[PDB]
């Protein structure tokens, strides 16, 4: 079987790619100011939401 | 131990709160009218109630 050939090379480049984003300010800050605040103390709700991509199991 | 990772700043702001309240007239008025008030003189009890809330230790 005669026969002409062209080769091409595949190469495939898996890379581990993570990514976390976060739709949070970058700084959180609590300001101490009335005596209440110290008392009862600060609570910031839903601060940072951290949205989740990943190749590889994660922990 | 690929990673991507995001990072948030805490700024606790520890301000010196001092708070004194207080529960009585702010001008506090001496009349005398009569002698008796000249003789044996004007007392007012409880004329002003002072609480009282601090961080720190206080006098």
């Amino acid at each position: 079987n005669l026969i002409s050939e062209q080769n091409v090379t595949v190469t495939m480049d898996l890379q581990p790619v993570l990514q976390l984003g976060m739709q949070g300010s970058e700084t959180v800050s609590f300001v101490f100011s009335q005596i209440s605040e110290y008392i009862g103390g600060l609570t910031q709700y839903g601060a940072v939401d951290l949205s989740v991509s990943s190749t590889v199991d994660w922990c």
